[PDB]
């Protein structure tokens, strides 16, 4: 246990919440405020001047994606075997693709951009469907049969997809499912309700 | 036959990492050329996951996204640090590292005319976390994590290689940096690859600018 550095919002960070409350996992919130943020100190001393900044121990990591991998790996929710680990990479970088997306239309053309992106949606959530489609009917996680760091992240993906634009996984039985088994995991449930993820907004803008 | 398969436009781009990588391995490959053309008639394309190259092949195992291949690559082939704590960090290069292409493919395909002052100017800012980290282990001596090659050595490398051609004496700025080109691209069976007809005589990206 671990430390989460980052501003009070749910954004980059709230993959990596899920996965350690599901887990069972113990950790510190350090939340860093706007004025903290701009008065500069703590930003030049980030390796790419940006949060989250994540402590295990005395290992120090930034990028959101290398502490799910980290997490990934130290836990177990990496898949199997080799091949397992590279399908779960695969679905971790289609995830992180949609949500770079999904950042630039919050965060610099929320007015002019949304209803282009909400006509482009489906096409972009149609291969997570297909990727459950191909892995035991959609029964069981994004790949092979235990539950992956991607899980996670593809899970908040779905989230704050349907705030966006809801009624989007409707077409995608699978993806729909899936998102109501994995909400219902006891950890997981007891985590989404709290005031700890509620009272959090998604994103620093106030748009979602 | 070989077990890789690279399916790929004819250009560097999102491979040469993938590829400096095979060829420093000693590693064989089959490289599948996909014209414009084809790819513009769209079954491919509609075929693969997310609607884009590279798709790459080891055995029965396909695989698309670049950073998916050079992290498989970097666990079959142990190039992914000793332990998990270096396996960590050598992630944290990498992510950074796709972060700044990111931002070179967007200057090169969507504002190179408008953007190119702004991006040579935010430059130095954006390769200095990588000197650091160079600085911070064994002096800049050996490889951006740890006392091994990983990976990430072949993306940092790239992705520096493209940037001289952007910004000529852009590393200047950065002994560390510097002289970890010249020392990664010396590398025999890499430096071989890199002056061979089939890395020269592909252009950087697909757009014809660089
Ligand atoms: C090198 C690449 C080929 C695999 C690549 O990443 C890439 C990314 C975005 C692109 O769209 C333009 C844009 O809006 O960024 C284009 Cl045209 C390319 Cl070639
Ligand atoms: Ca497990
Ligand atoms: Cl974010």
């Amino acid at each position: 246990p671990y430390t989460v550095v980052y501003f009070p919002v749910r954004g980059r960070c709230a993959a990596l919440r899920m996965l350690l409350a599901d887990q069972g996992q113990s950790w510190k919130e350090e939340v860093v405020t706007v004025e903290t943020w701009q008065e500069g100190s703590l930003k030049a001393s980030c390796l790419y001047g940006q949060l989250p900044k994540f402590q295990d121990g005395d290992l120090t990591l930034y990028q959101s994606n290398t502490i799910l991998r980290h997490l990934g790996r130290t836990l177990g929710l990496y898949g199997k075997d080799q091949q397992e680990a590279a399908l779960v990479d695969m679905v971790n970088d289609g995830v992180e693709d949609l949500r770079c997306k999904y950042i630039s239309l919050i965060y610099t053309n929320y007015e002019a951009g949304k209803d282009d992106y909400v006509k482009a949606l489906p096409g972009q959530l149609k291969p997570f469907e297909t990727l459950l489609s191909q892995n035991q009917g959609g029964k069981t996680f994004i790949v092979g049969d235990q539950i992956s760091f991607a899980d996670y992240n593809l899970l908040d993906l779905l989230l704050i997809h349907e705030v966006l634009a809801p009624g989007c996984l409707d077409a995608f039985p699978l993806l729909s499912a899936y998102v109501g088994r994995l909400s219902a995991r006891p950890k997981l449930k007891a985590f989404l309700a709290s005031p700890e993820y509620v009272n959090l907004p998604i994103n620093g803008n106030g748009k979602q």
